[PDB]
């Protein structure tokens, strides 16, 4: 991702709102796109997880690699629950598919994110504060 | 309040931003998130994407069993490019990640849905969204 989030508390919180807005350059191609609209837990908690595996991402260093957020969410909801295997298209292999974080219930979610937490810890890793959230 | 978004692609758009999150008002207690993002790939791109995915999904059973849009991304990205391999977290096993389409870049990403079209055409796919885009030109006349 590449999402930056704002907690329109004070006014003076969405002036600099204001300011991200009005600093981008829009482009037909590659567009940058604006959301507004009321918390709730279900988003909260894709703005943790998402925050949290960015904080791993760019801290932990993997066997001689560097993650993406999206490889460690890979990497840690395997850690929960095994990967499928179907066929790939050319029949002359396969394909490993992880599960979603999408149909995955708040009970089994919680627990994701208990583990990235544990993990980052045990790593000493330095939590944002959209992680601390 | 109902969520609002607006996908900047032009000075225009990005007008009716600032002022809608200038018409925001502010609350400690229950606050709204304006939530800003980079987007490698358009907002109406994808809407294609994953109405193929989900046709094929409906449509198309692999191997015995039938497969949800995610993993049909997956199938369909593993065979552009290979799926990495890494060391799983109890150190005793391997976890296998497929190819992100967010980082994808514009050639490939591009050849992801010809893929998609392509397979799913020679499979007698019909495809739901030219099926809409049928039935507003039939409302419209």
């Amino acid at each position: 991702m590449k999402k930056l989030t704002f907690e329109i508390r004070s006014p003076a919180h969405q002036q600099n709102a204001i300011h991200a807005v009005q600093q981008i350059l829009p482009d037909p191609t590659k567009p940058i796109v604006v959301t507004i609209q009321e918390r709730n837990r279900s988003l909260d908690q894709n703005r943790k997880l998402w925050a949290c595996l960015g904080d791993v991402s760019r801290q932990v260093e993997w066997h001689g690699r560097w993650l993406d957020a999206e490889s460690w969410k890979c990497v840690f909801t395997a850690a929960l629950k095994q990967q499928d295997v179907v066929p790939n298209l050319a029949g002359n292999g396969f394909v490993v598919i992880g599960q979603s974080t999408s149909r995955m219930r708040v009970g089994e979610f919680a627990e994701l994110l208990e583990l990235i937490q544990a993990f980052g810890t045990e790593r000493g890793v330095k939590w944002s504060d959209e992680a601390r959230l």
